[PDB]
């Protein structure tokens, strides 16, 4: 709809529907079975092509081969007489969950339908005593508290709970079938059974709302689903195409054939990814190479970049357009309306992009998102934005898509009238047709509106000239750069250029028949403006040819100034320009400083100014910013009189621009609500010497014209000493020499917040990757430089996970790639992150992880420059580091009086920070090992300069770190011969054992280590349930050795209960209890004889084990004979005995405690124990054991549930990339 | 920004009435950016936004020279000093803060040592003390320094070494201040370690095109510094445990501007770091003995 503007009367070229020609849409994914992509106007053949996932993100292992001996994953197998094809006789299969495939937003798809059965808990409550002290009911009510802890536990955990599919596939003949477990338990045909879909099974197979399709790489070693789940790339393909057949509802090109490339990745959820992207233009690429050309692209996608000069995904994109002829279409972006904000897609290293800002008719009046078209100054000093249409995500407003269509429409006859052309000749011909609206923000458009009838009707004439296969790479003083873009800068001198301009033939100069040597190009050069001076003649006859131009801003009152450089070819003058050399001047307001703080008032027309706005006004004013100038307040208010009490909405967008880097480095756009009433505020960070602009627009009113007063006040005051900022905890005390702007109060304030480790690469290996999809046309193969880091968490912190170098560039950097995968440390997902990660908190447990990053590229010997590549790893910590101030030297080196706030005029005062003492650093319980702390520095005393002013401060910490006797060498044998009784063949320890204790009977250790040993080499160490459940069935073996290894198990633990009463007997416990807690005088009157706790607490940490194993023993036996019943009692009086020591949840007796709350029946303390467990080592047995407690509970929609932890919790490999 | 003093008197002449024509040119160009001068070996790739006063022939230059490291005090007793000597009118005892050392030299080089804290202040200081003295091996005394001792080294032999560091003050609450105060001891390097500039961050990732000497007049250049390889690392030849590397970061080309304009640089490092056998037990019984024999009365070696 709405495609009247740009063209409804090509269409009486009715032939040109969009025939013979393939849109690519590089999108979220987009949706076949959706109304209006099923078909193309043939009304039979399907016009969704193909479809792929380039991000990685849908890959499944299928490594493991294993033959359907099911008769003749994780769970079982059953599925055969589907024997079809399945040569020569095996099959693939791997684990994969689909959270990720699916946008982050549909936690919904968790419905409780059969899941809300929680809800029934009982909570059998207290009819006994009033306060907290009854024997011995005490555990009863910790288990029944416990259980509904448990149950509650579950209730908030439910929906992270991610459930993995089996998946399997096998090489039948019509291609590849995959099968994928939708009935986890019955392993039967009944499941998804999708075929390739290049190959023509291009159908849907559903789960539930979540539709899939499936690719195969790697000769079957690599599964690609493919996820529609994702709006965005579906609306994107409806209005370039879509047959509705009614010319109503229609795309603008329903005969043109789509595919689908996800170039968003699941895991970072939904970002572009280097890989991405370069694996897109490959397929692309590869298409084309073979037979398959498609003829356009369509990116609604894209962020912004810190320069245009340089970049691997930019050249690859010059290469698919240049190379490869494909016209490729992209919003110029959503991150208006601040001016040079036009992000990368289309601002690469060269003009092959057609970038398309958006346009809302009058037709179209309408009331968080709402998102201006970035304007196109283009930071290059270039043109980003090409042209406007109706209408990471860039919105697009979706207008990029109907160019895109359009595009479409004037290649179908370009085609089928038989027309040579170029992606040059074709957005050539586009842009000097287009109308250009007087309504509309001269930046935000460019060239206008597209006219495509009359672009049509530029091609069909002109098209036997030469210049349509020619392209003219317009580079400006040797950075290359593509524009003139004067914005320092206080302009008062008129300055020259030395543009290079070069003639490109379209694809390369290669005999047959090109290259047509010495094209004579002769070319005319017009100035938009007077103020812009440069020749009227170039020869480019003979190659790259250099050309002079003058710019004079003497004349130019502030304010933003443009003009460009049309180009002509001398001959045929009528062929439009050809191309054109873009200049715009910036002239910034100077603010004088010397009385009180610099202002910046809007100029006054008669009496008071207040500027007016309307439904359009865009008011842009752009300031050199004061010297020492720290931040800026904005204050406006409504002057008009009356409106009451209501309240208007005005957009502000502040952009500065800093040395070689991103619009998005100085930059603020907040919603400022303003009343008739009194005048509100905003502020935000300034940097000195630099233009800055302050864009205001008209957001919502309740009406339809306004007029704003408002003022520029600029404020600052800040250290001037070089290495301010950063702090060695070594180099004795810190200064800072402060400086203010026409007098501020001071009171500084630095808080420590987050404490960062260094992690070094411990593996880096070089791979390469696919021969079949990682390898770029002709023989490019794509290596993998693989990093292998290993980070430590002791206690529970909110932590970033990023990559120094690679961070901070998505497009333009040197490699096509990053991602880091955090692993846990059962090879489980725990993070994911790429560019731009230092600001994402992964909350992370206790433990050691593994992290993973990947870089691609072509060059191998450039991997290897990148092998020492180390990552950073910042700790929130929980009590910010709080630094003083001191403002006498010798007042700091004390730590005496400290720094008093007071108001600071026209000179310098120094402060000084002490380093930190060593006591409140190990209390701030920092990482390891940590390099240095990081925070933020504030100087203003006002508080609103506190929250915007903020300077990056770094503390960095410094490094760390008698002739024996034969009684003597009876105790170093003694020793020696315990050290190995532990490790041997428990028939070898029993001997030895015996020596020692003969020898040193006192000497009780001997007892414990004779028992880890017997319970080392004859019986499995399992909880509880674990233990019971595995004492039934399990056939495979003999039904009589079922008894010879059953009462192994029986010997040993009665052999390991009574070498525990030889420990517990000679080590009477009762007076070992009269120091401990009968301790009071400290360190026994200190009669240093006796002050040995090594002795005492020796005797106690040996008898708890005892005890402990001893248990833990007697109740597995009581289970062998079952009758935990009658043996409850010895339980009970030998549980009771250690509490009297350290507590039950300690490791020493931690799971002596399951067994006796097993023993009776406290299946909700069990939980609150195998947790405990379950924070410091986390293994399956963990989780089996938890699931059978709540199997014996009964709750088995719970148990259920933990069934699908596992499965996904502990993964068989690590994930792919 | 501040007023700067141009003082010129006659020294000797053989005459007695000259008539002198002189000039000052100023001249400069440097990095502007916040913490240049200043760059951790694991944040990444360095960056210096480099503006240079109307013109200049950019053409920097960075050699790391020495390498300092940093020694935190193992002891610091307060002890009080004589009540015959150090005791000031009327009834003020002086007490010391002693704080004790470990240097450690491998490889003999040029060694300069200094208390952060202290060095800088003579007068004017809220302590009356300093003085640390270089101990050797055999308690011998290898050097002694005070303020500003960071510029004397003192070279040494490998070995190992003891410091010990005095603050005398009469209000013992003060001293207790003291206790964690650290010292720094400056290794000369043979081989000064030459860092190299880039003026394309990608060209700089990969190691490829050096940044090209020009001119820079009213512009800003944005030049870039990689971290330095391991290897190039570890045959510097480095001590233990070093904690950043020193040197001075030069701008202009002019050849005598490089001698003048000097900025001190400053490079820091990121911290370092089966059922046994009666056969098996054979082989661990002989060890274990043999381990003894040497240890042992050779009288009960022998037998063993």
């Amino acid at each position: 709809k709405a495609e009247t503007g740009v063209l409804n009367f090509l269409q009486k070229y009715p032939e040109y529907d969009g025939r013979d020609v393939t849109i690519a849409i590089f999108d979220s994914g987009v949706d076949p079975r959706a109304t209006g992509l099923e078909t193309l106007c043939d009304g039979k053949t399907v016009k969704v092509i193909e479809r792929y996932d380039c991000s990685g993100c849908g890959d499944v292992d299928m490594k493991k081969k294993v033959t359907p001996d099911e008769n003749g994953e994780k769970a079982v197998r059953v599925g055969l007489k589907s024997f079809s094809d399945l040569l020569p006789s095996k099959v693939r299969n791997n684990i994969v969950a689909q959270a990720k495939l699916k946008h982050w937003d549909k936690p919904h798809k968790t419905a409780t339908a059969n899941a809300s059965r929680k809800i029934v808990e009982f909570e059998s409550q207290n009819p006994g005593e009033a306060s907290k002290l009854p024997w011995d009911k005490k555990i009863l009510k910790e288990n029944l508290d416990f259980e509904l802890e448990m149950l509650n536990s579950y209730e908030k955990v439910y929906g992270d709970i991610k459930t993995s599919y089996d998946c399997i596939l096998f090489p039948t003949a019509d291609g590849w079938l995959t099968i994928v477990d939708t009935t986890e338990q019955g392993d039967l045909d009944q499941a998804l059974r999708i075929g390739e879909y290049s190959r023509t099974h291009e159908t849907r197979n559903v789960d539930d709302f979540l539709s899939i399709s499936v690719n195969v790489h790697d000769e079957g070693n690599v599964l690609e689903v493919v996820g529609m789940s994702s709006p965005h790339g579906t609306h994107v393909s409806s209005i370039a195409s879509g047959n509705h057949s009614s010319r109503d509802v229609d795309g603008v090109a329903p005969n043109a054939k789509i595919v689908s490339m996800t170039i968003g990745d699941g895991r970072l959820g939904s970002m572009e990814t280097g890989t991405a992207l370069v694996r897109a233009m490959t397929k692309v690429m590869e298409l084309c190479r073979d037979g398959r050309r498609i003829d356009v692209i369509n990116m609604s996608y894209g962020e912004h970049a810190n320069w245009s000069n340089s970049g691997r995904i930019g050249e690859l994109m010059n290469e698919v357009v240049n190379k490869y002829g494909v016209v490729w279409v992209a919003s110029a972006g959503n991150h208006g309306p601040a001016l040079c904000t036009v992000g990368t897609p289309p601002d690469i290293s060269q003009p092959s992009l057609i970038g398309v800002g958006a346009y809302v008719s009058p037709q179209m009046m309408e009331a968080n998102v709402y998102t201006w078209t970035s304007r196109d100054p283009c930071i290059d000093g270039g043109q980003g934005v090409t042209v406007c249409a109706p209408g990471l995500m860039n919105g697009t407003s979706m207008a990029a898509p109907h160019v895109a269509g359009a595009v479409a429409l004037l290649i179908s006859g370009l085609k089928q009238q038989n027309i040579e052309y170029s992606p040059y000749s074709i957005k050539r011909a586009i842009s000097v047709t287009a109308t250009k609206l007087g309504y509309v923000d001269p930046f935000a458009q460019g060239h206008g509106l597209l006219n495509v009838e009359k672009a049509f009707e530029h091609l069909t004439e002109h098209r036997q000239s030469k210049d349509n296969m020619l392209r003219f790479s317009v580079r400006v003083g040797n950075n290359a750069d593509k524009g003139i873009h004067l914005r320092q800068g206080v302009q008062r001198n008129s300055i020259d250029y030395n543009v290079y301009i070069e003639p490109i033939f379209y694809n390369d100069k290669e005999a047959d028949p090109k290259d047509k040597f010495n094209f004579n190009v002769r070319l005319n050069l017009i100035a938009s403006q007077p103020w812009v001076q440069c020749g009227a003649f170039l020869d480019l006859s003979y190659g790259t040819r250099s050309i002079a131009v003058r710019v004079d801003p003497t004349g130019l009152q502030p304010g933003v100034h443009s003009a460009v450089i049309r180009a002509y070819d001398t001959d045929c003058v009528q062929k439009g320009s050809l191309f054109e050399i873009p200049v715009t001047v910036v002239q910034p307001h100077v603010l004088e400083s010397d009385q009180n703080t610099p202002v910046f008032e809007p100029a006054s027309s008669k009496g008071d100014n207040s500027v007016e706005f309307q439904p359009n006004t865009i008011q842009r004013d752009f300031i050199l910013v004061p010297e020492r100038a720290t931040w800026a307040e904005l204050r406006m208010r409504i002057t008009d009189p009356n409106r009451g009490e209501d309240i208007g909405k005005f957009f502000v967008h502040t952009n500065q621009l800093l040395p070689k880097q991103s619009c998005r480095k100085l930059e603020t756009m907040k919603i400022v609500s303003v009343g008739s009433e009194n005048e509100s505020i905003m502020a935000f960070k300034v940097k000195s010497g630099r233009i800055l602009e302050l864009c205001i627009a008209k957001y919502w009113s309740n009406y339809g014209q306004s007029h704003l007063k408002y003022s520029l006040r600029f404020r600052g005051v800040e250290a001037h000493n070089p290495n301010a900022y950063v702090m060695h905890a070594g180099r004795g005390i810190h200064k800072l020499e402060i400086e203010a702007l026409v007098a501020e109060d001071v009171q500084p304030q630095l808080q420590l917040k987050n404490a960062e480790v260094v992690l070094k690469p411990t593996e880096a290996k070089i791979s390469p990757l696919s021969a079949t999809r990682d390898v770029i046309p002709d023989g490019r193969q794509v290596y993998q430089n693989l990093l292998a880091f290993n980070l430590n968490v002791a206690k529970a912190a909110d932590v970033s996970i990023y990559a120094p170098i690679f961070n901070d560039l998505l497009y333009e950097a040197e490699f096509e790639s990053q991602m880091w995968m955090l692993f846990d440390a059962n090879k489980a997902l725990v993070a994911t992150g790429d560019a731009h990660s230092h600001t994402s908190f992964t909350k992370l447990d206790k433990g050691e992880y593994t992290i993973r990053l990947q870089v691609r590229h072509e060059k191998r010997d450039l991997l290897e420059k990148i092998s020492e590549a180390n990552l950073v790893a910042s700790f929130k910590l929980t009590s910010p580091l709080t630094l003083d101030f001191y403002e006498n030297y010798n007042q700091c080196i004390v730590g005496g009086r400290k720094y008093v706030s007071s108001p600071l005029r026209l000179s310098t005062r120094v402060l000084y920070i002490a380093p930190i003492t060593q006591e409140r650093l190990t209390k701030a319980n920092l990482p390891a090992q940590c390099a240095w702390l990081s925070g933020n520095l504030v100087f203003p005393q006002d508080e609103v300069g506190r929250r915007v002013a903020q300077h990056p401060f770094t503390y960095i910490l410094n490094p760390a770190e008698g002739k024996a006797n034969a009684d003597d060498y009876a105790e170093s044998f003694r020793d020696f011969q315990c050290s190995q009784i532990v490790k041997c063949e428990l028939e070898m320890a029993e001997k030895i054992y015996n020596d020692v204790v003969a020898a040193h009977p006192k000497h009780l250790q001997a007892n414990l280590l004779l028992i880890q040993n017997i319970e080392s080499n004859q019986l499995k160490s399992q909880l509880p349930l674990t233990f019971v459940n595995a004492q039934k069935t399990s056939p495979p073996e003999a039904g009589e050795s079922a008894d010879k290894q059953k009462e192994d198990q029986k010997k040993v633990r009665s052999a390991l209960e009574r070498i525990v009463k030889l420990a517990d007997k000679v080590i009477q416990e009762t007076d070992s209890e009269a120091l401990l807690s009968y301790y009071g005088l400290k360190n026994d009157t200190r009669a240093d004889a006796a002050k040995i706790k090594t002795n005492m607490d020796k005797q106690k940490n040996t008898l708890i084990e005892a005890l402990s194993k001893k248990g833990i023993a007697v109740a597995k036996l009581a289970v062998l004979d079952d009758c935990i019943k009658d043996s409850l009692a010895e339980i009970n009086e030998l549980y009771t005995e250690i509490i009297k020591f350290v507590d039950a949840n300690d490791s020493k007796a931690i799971q002596f405690a399951l067994w006796h709350a097993y023993a009776h029946g406290h299946y909700g303390r069990m939980y609150k124990y195998v947790v405990k467990l379950i924070e410091e080592k986390r293994t399956r047995d963990h989780f089996v054991e938890l699931a059978a407690i709540n199997g014996a509970l009964g709750h088995e929609h719970i148990r259920t549930v933990i069934n699908r932890m596992m499965i996904t919790a502990f993964p068989s490999s690590f994930r792919l990339f």
